[PDB]
C-alpha cells in the first residue's frame, strides 16, 4: 500500500486567510515539520483505513474528521511562498515513530496557473513499469518557458495511488535539449484516493476567489480534458489538445500547432504577466 503525502496546494485569499486543498496522506498523533520547523498546537489524527485528519469541532460539539485544516492551523505553517518541504510524522507505542515526506505549495490570490495532463499529454501514449515511457519532444522546453514568464505548472494524473510516487520521479528526470519540466504540484483524480477531473479543477479553482480565474490554460490530449478545463473556468482559447503523433490543436483557434511551435509564439500565447 501507498506511504506518502499527495501534493498539497495552499492559496492566500486577499484577506490574508489561507485555504487549502484536501490533505492526502498514507501511512496514533501525528505531528508535522515545515521546512524542517517543527509546528507547535497541530495535529492530525489517523483512521483504521490509514487515512490521517484534521480533527475539527462542530456547533453540536462532536468531532468532525475534515481533510481541510482551517485557516488559523495553516498560518501556523509559516508558509513560504512556492515550494514548502513537509513532514508527516506518526508517533505509535507498538510500532514506534514514522514519517513520511512531501511538498506543499503556496499561492497567492492572484497566481496563474497552467494545468497539464501527465499520461497522453506529457508521455506519449495514454502495472509494470521502468520509467522509460517516451515523452512528447518539446514539452520540457515550453513548460519551463510558460514558467519562466510567471505561470505555475499544476500536473494532473488520473493513475492510481500506488503510481503517484513513481509518477513525480519520471516528470523530475526528464531532460529534452537540457530543458527539465518545471517544478510543480501533481494532483489526483479523487477517484484513485477512495467527472472526476472536472471535480478536482473545480475544486482548484474554488480555493480561489470568485472574482479571478486562476486557471489560464490547459494541456490535454482527449476531448473530456477539454470540457473539464471550461467548467473549471479555462477559456477554449487556452485549451491545447495533443493527439500520439505529437500534433497540438489549439482548439480555441482550430489551429493546428506542435510543442515546437507553441514555444515560438509563447509571448503570444503566454504573455509574461508582471
Amino acid at each position: 500500500s501507498f506511504s506518502g503525502v499527495v501534493d498539497i496546494i495552499v492559496v492566500r485569499q486577499p484577506d490574508d486567510s489561507l485555504k487549502s486543498m484536501p490533505f492526502h496522506i498514507r501511512f496514533i498523533n501525528i505531528q508535522i515539520t515545515v521546512n524542517d520547523k517543527k509546528i507547535e498546537d497541530v495535529f492530525m489524527l489517523m483512521l483504521p483505513e490509514g487515512a490521517c485528519y484534521f480533527p475539527e469541532l462542530n456547533a453540536k460539539n462532536e468531532i468532525q474528521k475534515k481533510l481541510r485544516p482551517s485557516s488559523a492551523i495553516l498560518k501556523k505553517f509559516n508558509l513560504k511562498n512556492g515550494y514548502n518541504k513537509i513532514q508527516f510524522i506518526a508517533e505509535s507505542d507498538l510500532q514506534g515513530k514514522q514519517l513520511i515526506e512531501g511538498k506543499i505549495y503556496l499561492y497567492n490570490y492572484d497566481t496563474k496557473l497552467v494545468i497539464s495532463d501527465v499520461n497522453g499529454t506529457v508521455t506519449k501514449s495514454d502495472s509494470t513499469i521502468i520509467g522509460k515511457e517516451w515523452t512528447h519532444d518539446d514539452i520540457a522546453e515550453l513548460y519551463t518557458n510558460i514558467q519562466k514568464n510567471g505561470y505555475k505548472m499544476v500536473y494532473l494524473s488520473s493513475r492510481p495511488l500506488y503510481f503517484y510516487n513513481y509518477t513525480q520521479g519520471y516528470l523530475k528526470g526528464i531532460i529534452q535539449n537540457g530543458f527539465t519540466m518545471p517544478d510543480g504540484p501533481i494532483l489526483l483524480s479523487p477517484d484513485q484516493i477512495i467527472e472526476f477531473k472536472g471535480a478536482l479543477l473545480k475544486d482548484l479553482r474554488r480555493v480561489f476567489p470568485e472574482e479571478v480565474n486562476p486557471i489560464f490554460a490547459g494541456f490535454g490530449n482527449r476531448d473530456t480534458d477539454a470540457t473539464a478545463c471550461l467548467y473549471a473556468g479555462v477559456i477554449i482559447d487556452n485549451i491545447f489538445i495533443i493527439n500520439e503523433q505529437s500534433q497540438v490543436e489549439i482548439l480555441g483557434k482550430q489551429e493546428k500547432s506542435s510543442y515546437k511551435k507553441i514555444n515560438e509564439k509563447i509571448q503570444e500565447l503566454f504573455p509574461r504577466l508582471p
